[PDB]
């Protein structure tokens, strides 16, 4: 279908609500391990102040292919989630992979150099990231479990200094 975000070409919302459903379907049926990443933009409400929506939208085009060289196995989908958020759902992916993955997308976005004066003047626009891992248990609703611990790991990386990878 037509399922992509135009600006970053991702995923949309909808798609991946519907991707990661199916994929937990699976993953019950299978009791197999199902990833998750979620991805926010740090500082980009001061970003897009400053700078203007061009330069801010832009940043977030530049964000998304940051966060798409990040998958390479064909189940593997990256989404925008919503305004600066991006989610990534990594089926049959290990915890240890999934971190890595994610400390490889937070380090591409870094290295986008894209300056930014918040936290501190002479800083770059940075993600945080939050990981889960989980062998599904309940029924196909019980997908939200997921996200909810990814937003979990996310807060905290937010409050820990953010530009940094979250876990369980």
């Amino acid at each position: 279908h037509m399922n992509s975000d135009g600006l970053t070409g991702l995923s949309n919302r909808r798609h991946f609500d519907e991707y990661l459903e199916m994929e937990w379907r699976r993953s019950l049926r299978e009791q197999s391990q199902l990833s998750l990443l979620m991805i926010d933009v740090d500082y980009f409400k001061s970003y897009n102040d400053t700078f203007g929506h061009v330069a801010g939208d832009e940043a977030l085009r530049q964000v998304a292919g940051a966060i798409r060289e990040g998958c390479s196995r064909s189940s593997d989908l990256a989404a925008r989630y919503g305004g600066e958020e991006f989610a990534m759902v990594l089926p049959g992916t290990s915890p240890g992979g999934a971190r890595l993955l994610a400390e490889k997308v937070r380090r591409t976005v870094e290295s986008l150099q894209i300056s930014h004066d918040q936290p501190r003047p002479g800083s770059h626009l940075t993600v945080s990231i939050g990981v889960s891992t989980l062998v599904p248990d309940g029924d196909g609703q019980t997908f939200r479990v997921l996200i909810e611990m990814a937003d979990q790991a996310l807060y905290q990386a937010k409050n820990n200094g953010r530009n940094q990878v979250g876990l369980m």
